[PDB]
C-alpha cells in the first residue's frame, strides 16, 4: 500500500471549512463526514483545478473586475492570455455550435454529449501549458501566468443531481476554475436569449448547486460555483410544488403539463436570494444590456447579502448599438463592476471572431486570391508591436519546444525542425 | 441474407476501369479480382466520399482552377463555402496545432493520433450538411453546393502501407473527396517548410500511392489521390536501395543510418515522374513562392505526362512581401493555373485567421471592453451585404432547423427556440 | 452539383408508406412532405442500418422467435454470431457498467455521454465486418450472415424529443437495425429492475416514439422501433396532464412535485395499447419471470392489436432459481414465442460472462499460476469441434486479412505476419 | 499568481538521482537542468501514476515475483484484483483486437490510434477507483489495495523519439505505473510471436528508452521503464549502422532495403546488456516456453548486471501442452522467479477469457436458451464463497454508491435506486 493521495480526515476538512476565509459565506447541508465517505482510499490531486480556482477567487477580490471572452479552441485561449486577458470563458453555446463530441453543429439546447465541455476545458489547459512551456525556453516573461483560470458552462446539468455531479467532477478532472449552473429543465434547455425556456422549482436548483459543491469537495478542490437564473424571460415552469415559486404561477397550463409563470426581475431577485448561500457568484440573464436593470438586481440581492458577488453576460445575442450609444457602451463594464458584477464575459466572442474572420478572408480570396491573404499576414506582422507572436506559426505551436525535447534525448539528432526552416530564414 | 450493399463483380469493376475517363491515366498494379477478395460480403456506400470525389474531379477539369483555404473547424468550412469557395482544404499542420484527438498543441510532425484528420473530415461534412439543411428550410438558394469537396492531409501515412490503407479508409468513411500523401519517413515527418526532413525511397512512396488507391477501390469510391514530394529541401533519405534515388546519394551516412542526398528541383522532377502514373495530382514543396521554379517543374513533368494536373501550396510559411511585389502577388494563382496547377491552397489559412482575429479582439477588449466587441459586431452587420449571415448566430447554428424538427414531432410545442428570442426581436 | 444521394420526392415516400407492407400497421402523425423538408440537398446512404433493419424485420416474421445476448465488445458479438445467433442485443446497462465514453463505471441511470451506445453499435458492426472479411478469405461459408442485426438501448433518449432524434440518427449512422425507447423521465432514468422509477405522460412517450420514427424516415431507413413501458413497478409520474394516465394517479405528491401512481399490469396494458400504433414491438418490464403474467399482457394487447409483435427481457436481475424450476426454465422462451414475444434477449449476459470468466481465471492464476491458464487453453482446443476459432487468435483478429492487403500492394513484401508465426508452427 | 505546482529545482532533482535507491543503476544521458527546462511554470501532479509506480517498485522487491493477466476492460481489471492479483497488465495486442479508438478489429501491428492504450489505462484506473469507493461504503476490507499498479504496452512508440515521449506522457496522465518498449521498426511492428519482424539499431532503442525516462522525469513520476528485445526471431534490421549490430549482419538485403541479420539468443543477450543501464526490467521474446533458454538468457545478463530484474511473457501464442508437462507448467512461474523474472504476465488472458466464455454461452443459448444462461448464473452463485461479488450486479457497478451521493445531496430524495430493487429483494 501507500500514503500517496491518502484522504484527509473529516475533522481536518471541518477545520478547513471553519478556518479558511474562502468558506465564509458558504452553506453545506451535508457533513464533512459525508464527503470523506465518498472519497475511497485515494484522492487524486487536481493541480490545474486547484490552482485555477484559487487564482480566480483572489482575482475576483483583488481586481476591480474580471472580464473574459468565450474561447472554443486552445489557440483562442492562448491569444486571449497573450493579449492581456486574465481569465477564460468556456461557452456551452460555442461547444454546441462548433466544438462538441458528436461532431455535429447544434443550437444551444443541451443536445451534445455531456462530456463535451470537460474535453474543451482540458484542451484549453493543454494549449496554455504549451504556451507556458514555449515561453520558458524562449525567456519570454511577457505573461506572468499562462494558466489563466477557466470558468465553464455546466448548462442545466444534463439531467438530475447525479448528472450534475458527474459533470462537475469531469470539469474538475480537466482543470476548471469555475462552473455555472442554470435553473432550467435539462430536457428543454435553451440559451438564455432563446425563447421556449422552462424553469425548474427553486429547491431543485438548490439541489443542483449543492451537487456541484459536493463534487468539488469530494475532489478536494475549491471550485468556484456560479448560479444562474433564467426567470427574467422564462414563461414556463415544470411544477408549482415550491412555495417560493407559487407567487408567480398563473394557474394556466400548456398541453405538455407546464405551468405558465409571470417572468421578470421579481422572480429573478427572489431566486437569487434563495441561491445566495449556495453560490459563489450569482447571474441573472436579461433581455437587454441595461445598467439600471442590473443596478436594480444588484441592490436588492446585496440588501440581503452584502458580500454576494455577481456575474454579468455581455451577450452577443444583444444588438448593442440598437439599445446603447457609444458612450454607455464604453462605460458598461466599469459601471457594472461598481455594482458588484465582478465576473463579466462575452459568451459568443469566439464564435463571432472565427466566423467573421474566416468569412472576410475567404471572400477576398475568392475575388483576389493571394492579395487577400497577404493583407492578413501584413496585419499580423504589424500586430507584433502589440505582442502578437503567431506570425511565426512553427514556434507558436511548439516546434522549438519539441526540438529541445529531441536534443535532450540526443544532442546530435539529425532530424530537428527549426534549423533550416523557412521560418528561420524568412521571418 | 440481402442484396443491400452486395459487392460488384471483378468484371463490373474492370469495365469501370477500362471505360471510365476518370481512370484514363491511372495505373493499378493489382487486379480487379484482388479488390473483390478484400470486400467480404457487404460494401458500405460512402455517399459523401463518392459525391465529393466526383464533384472535385469535374471542378478540376471545368474550372480555370480550384482554390481552397485550410479549415480546422466546421464553422470555418461553412464560412468558406458561404463566401464562394468551391472546395475545402484540411490541413494536417492545423490539426496538429489546434484540432487533434490528443487534445494537445503539436508542431507538424505526425505526433497526434492517426484518426484525427478523419474526425475533422467528418466534422466538416457535418457542418456543411447543417448549413445545407438550414438553407433548404430558409429558401436560401445563394449557395449552389454546400457539400464542397474536402481535400485532406494523409501526411506520411503514420507508418507503412497498412497504416496508409487504414487512414485512407477512415478518410473515405468520413466523406473525404481527395487525400495527399508525402514521400517522408513517418517517424520523422515534418511540415514541408520545416528542416530535418527524411525521404523514403521512390518505390516505397509508389507503394503508398498504391495502398491509398487500393483502399479507395475496396471502399468503391473514385477518391482523388495526390502525391507530394519533399525532395526540394530534404537532405536525408532512409536508404539507397532504389536506383532512381542513387544519383543524388552522396555516400555519407548519419548516426541514425540515414543517407545524405542532394536536394533540389532535380530529384523532385524525377520523383514526380515516377509518381505520375499513381497520382491524380502531383505537388512539390518548395522554399519560396516562385513562378519560374513552378514553371520549371510544370514544364518538365508535362513534357513526359501532358495531361498531368499539379497542385501548389501557397504557404503562410512564406514571407510573401519579402519575396514578391504586390503586382506579382495579385497574379500569382492565375499564373500558376496557366502552368497546370489546378488545385491551389493556403494550408494554414485557418490558424492565422483564427489566431489573429482573437488576438486583435482580446487586445481591444482588454483596453476598451465592450467598445472593442461592438466594433466587431458592427463589422459583422456591415458584412451582410457581402453575404455574411453569422451575425444571427442562433439560426446560423440551426435553431430554426431544430425548431422545425420540434414542430414536425409536435406542432403544438410550447418550447420552440426562435419565437421570442432576442435574435428575433433585435436583429 | 451531382446526382449522388439526391432526396426522393414526397410523392415517392408516400407511395412507399402506402404500398410497402412494412408500414401496414404504422401511424405517422407528420407528413411525407415534412420528411423531405428536413433532408437538405443530399441524403447519406446508411448501408448497414438499412440491411440490418430489413434483415431483422424478415427474421421477426420467419423464425419462431429471434433471441440475442447483450454484447458490450465487438469480439463478444463476433462470438455470439459464430455460435449461431442471429441478432445482437446492445444493453445500455452494460455500456454504463463497462463500455461508455466517460471511461467511468456507472449504474444504469443515463449517466454516461449520449453518443456511447452509437459508438458500440459502430464497434460491433466493425467487428462483424472483419469476421466477414476473414471468412471470405479463408473460404469459410460456415456462418451465412456475419452482419447480424443489432438492436440497441435508446434509454429514455437523454432528454427531450430532440435528444431522442439525435440518438436515433447516431444509432442509424452507426448501422443499428432497431432501437428501444422507454417511458421514463430521463433525468431520473433507471434500469427497469431498479427502484425509484418515474414515468412520463403517455403522450410524451408517443412524442418520443414519433421522434425516433421521424429520424429514421429522414435518414431514409426502415429501422425497427421498439416501445418499452416501465409502468409495472414505477410508482411515480412527472405530471397528471394526460387523461389516459389520470385513472392511475392517486392524488398524492412528493416533495419534488412528482405524482404517486398505481403501478401494475393494468397501466402497462393501457400504455402498450396507446404505444401500439407507434411501435414495431412492445415490451413491458416485469419484476419476475412469469409465463402467466406474460400471457395476460400478451392477450390484452393482441385483443386490440392482433398482429402486434412483442419483446421480452429475460433479465439476469431476476434470481432465476428463487422463482422457477429447471423444466420451465428450459421451455420459457419457446412458450413466450407462442404468445407473440418475437424478440427475446438477456440484457446483462456479456457483463456476467466477462466478469465471471475473468474472476475464475484470475482466482486460479493467483493460487496455481500457469496451470490455471493452460486449462482455459485446453477448453478452447476442445471447443474447436463446436466451431470455435479464437484459439488461433492471430487469424481471428485479421492477421491473414491484413497479409492479403499487404501482398496486394506488394506481393514481394518481406514483412508479412502469419508466415513464420508461432500460430503457423504450433497450431 | 500561484505557487501550486511549482517545479523542483535542478539541485533537488539532482539530489534525488544521487541518493534515492530507486535510481541506483539508472543512467540518464541528459541533465537535471535539461528536465527543468522542459517543465514550464507548472507541473501537474499525477497521483495515480506516482502511487502505482511507487507501489509497483516495492512489490517487485518485497514479493517473490509479481504476476499479472492482460486486461482490456475496466470490469476485467476489477475481477483480477478481487481474485487476489497484485498487478494489471495492459496488452497492446488486446487493444488492437477489441479495444482501440478506431473502433476496428486489428492484428498487432501498431495500426490503432496512438492514444488508445492511455485511454484503457484511464478506464482501468476509473474502474478500480469505483470498486475502491464501493468497498469503502460497504465496509469490505478484503482487498487491501484496489489501485493495483498498471503495466502498459508502449509497443514501438508509434514513430520516433517524440512519439515515444508523447505516449509515455499520455500513459502517466492516465495513471500508468510501468510501461514497456520494444526494439522494432514501428512502421512494421508485429506482436513478438508473429513473423516479418524488423529490428531497429541498438542505439535507436536506447534513444527510445531515454525518451521514455525523460517523459517520466519531466512529469516528475518514478515510472517503471521496461525494455523488450525482439532479436530472437527477427531476421531483419533497418540498418547496419550500429557496430554492436554488425556481427549479426549477413550482408543479404531485401527489395525494401532492410538488412538480413542472424536471429537467436545471442543478439538478445547483447541487446539486453546494452539496454540494461536504461531499463528497470528487461524482457526477451521467445519462440517456446522453455525454462532452459530463460536460464541461459538470465545468467548471461546478471553476470554483468547482478541487480537487473527481468520480465517474462507467459504467452497464449505458445501451445502450452505441446511443449511442457503438467509438472513443469505448474512450477514454471516459480522457477522463472528464481532466475530473476520478478514480472511475469499472460498477454492475451482477457482476449481468450472473453472470447471463449461468450462462445460457450452463446452456443448453449442457441440450442437450449434459458437453460444455458442459468448454468452460468449458478456458477456465479457458487463463487460467492471464493469472494465473487458480481452476481449482485447493481451494487457491483455503483448503484449503492450513487444512492449515497443522492442521499447526501438530498436525504429526502424519493428516487434512489437500490430501495425497491429486485436486487434488494431477490438477492
Ligand atoms: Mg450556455
Ligand atoms: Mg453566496
Ligand atoms: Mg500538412
Ligand atoms: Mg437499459
Ligand atoms: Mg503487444
Amino acid at each position: 500500500m501507500s500514503v500517496v493521495g491518502t484522504p484527509k480526515s473529516a475533522e481536518q476538512i471541518q477545520q478547513e471549512w471553519d478556518t479558511n476565509p474562502r468558506w465564509k459565506d458558504v452553506t453545506r447541508t451535508y457533513s464533512a463526514e459525508d464527503v470523506v465517505a465518498l472519497q475511497g482510499s485515494v484522492v487524486e490531486e487536481h493541480t490545474l483545478a486547484r490552482r485555477g480556482a484559487e487564482v480566480l477567487w483572489e482575482q475576483l477580490h483583488d481586481l476591480e473586475w474580471v472580464n473574459a471572452l468565450g474561447a472554443l479552441t486552445g489557440n483562442m485561449a492562448v491569444q486571449q492570455v497573450r493579449a492581456g486577458l486574465k481569465a477564460i470563458y468556456l461557452s456551452g453555446w460555442q461547444v454546441a455550435g462548433d466544438a462538441n463530441l458528436s461532431g455535429h453543429t447544434y443550437p444551444d439546447q443541451s443536445l451534445y454529449p455531456a462530456n463535451s465541455v470537460p474535453q474543451v476545458v482540458r484542451r484549453i489547459n493543454n494549449a496554455l501549458q504549451r504556451a507556458d512551456q514555449i515561453a520558458k525556453i524562449e525567456g519570454d516573461t511577457s505573461v506572468e501566468n499562462w494558466l489563466a483560470p477557466i470558468v465553464a458552462d455546466g448548462e442545466a446539468g444534463f439531467g438530475g443531481a447525479l448528472n450534475v455531479y458527474e459533470l462537475q467532477k469531469a470539469l474538475i478532472a480537466a482543470g476548471v476554475a469555475g462552473s455555472h449552473w442554470e435553473d432550467q429543465l435539462a430536457s428543454e434547455k435553451k440559451c438564455g436569449h432563446l425563447g421556449g425556456k422552462v424553469l425548474i422549482p427553486t429547491q431543485q436548483h438548490i439541489r443542483t448547486l449543492t451537487s456541484a459543491r459536493l463534487a468539488a469537495d469530494v475532489a478536494d478542490v475549491p471550485t468556484v460555483v456560479i448560479a444562474r437564473t433564467d426567470a427574467e424571460a422564462a414563461t414556463l415552469i415544470t411544477s408549482d410544488v415550491d412555495e417560493r415559486d407559487q407567487p408567480f404561477i398563473t394557474g394556466e397550463r400548456t398541453r405538455e403539463g407546464f405551468y405558465r409563470t409571470k417572468n421578470g426581475i421579481e422572480p429573478c431577485i427572489a431566486r437569487a436570494k434563495a441561491y445566495a448561500p449556495f453560490a459563489d457568484l450569482i447571474w441573472m440573464e436579461t433581455g437587454t444590456p441595461d445598467l439600471e436593470a442590473a443596478r436594480q438586481f444588484s441592490e436588492a440581492v446585496k440588501a440581503e447579502y452584502p458580500d454576494q458577488m455577481l456575474a454579468y453576460n455581455c451577450s452577443p445575442s444583444f444588438n448593442w448599438k440598437k439599445h446603447l450609444d457609444d458612450a454607455t457602451i464604453a462605460k458598461f463594464q466599469k459601471e457594472l463592476a461598481a455594482m458588484g458584477f465582478k465576473f463579466q464575459f462575452i459568451t459568443l466572442a469566439g464564435f463571432h471572431a472565427l466566423n467573421y474572420s474566416m468569412f472576410d478572408l475567404a471572400y477576398g480570396y475568392a475575388q483576389n486570391q493571394m492579395s487577400a491573404y497577404v493583407e492578413l499576414q501584413e496585419r499580423e506582422f504589424a500586430a507584433e508591436e502589440r505582442g502578437y507572436t503567431a506570425t511565426k506559426h512553427q514556434r507558436e505551436v511548439g516546434a522549438g519546444y519539441f526540438d529541445r525535447i529531441a536534443t535532450t534525448v540526443d544532442p546530435n539528432s539529425s532530424t530537428t525542425a527549426l534549423t533550416g526552416s523557412t521560418e528561420e530564414g524568412q521571418f
